């Protein structure tokens, strides 16, 4: 441990959120399900971004719809490259 | 290459959206990038209006608060021993 309490940390917190790695935050997580500060399904909720991810997703495909055919295509290849599950989904070839 | 245009691209839109890793969609970006699909300012628009790391950095550090001192002590031993300039920031001693 260290002695750094509640009030420390909320004075901390701006700090934290700047700085802090997402390579240090999942390790952190960890720390806290083996330090039984967590359960797996508070850890879950931490981890879990869903609506950040599907943004995210929104924004990429329709950034690449508007350059329209060609970029569509360098696009779908790239996607059947790096996943081939999704690439079937969607109707691209593999 | 493939000839998968907007239009197919528009239809594969849910199942984008809805399935891919979040691994993906970041090797994409950098895909779309080395292509010439995307200029650094596009590229940057799409993540920086849609911060992951910031928000489960966020969600992690308000979990551990409200659990009081000395489940943020146990954090703060921790954030030592991962990065000594998240723990010189936020007045943690290492």
């Amino acid at each position: 441990m260290q002695n750094f309490g509640a009030q420390e940390m909320r004075k901390g917190r701006l700090a934290f959120v700047r700085l802090s790695k997402l390579e240090t935050l999942q390790n952190l997580i960890d720390k806290m399900l083996a330090e039984r500060v967590f359960n797996k399904g508070e850890a879950a909720d931490i981890l879990e971004s869903n609506d950040i991810r599907a943004d995210i997703a929104r924004a990429l495909i329709d950034s690449v719809t508007k350059k329209g055919d060609v970029a569509c295509s360098l696009f779908a290849g790239a996607i059947a490259r790096q996943d081939v599950v999704l690439a079937d989904a969607m109707g691209i070839s593999q």
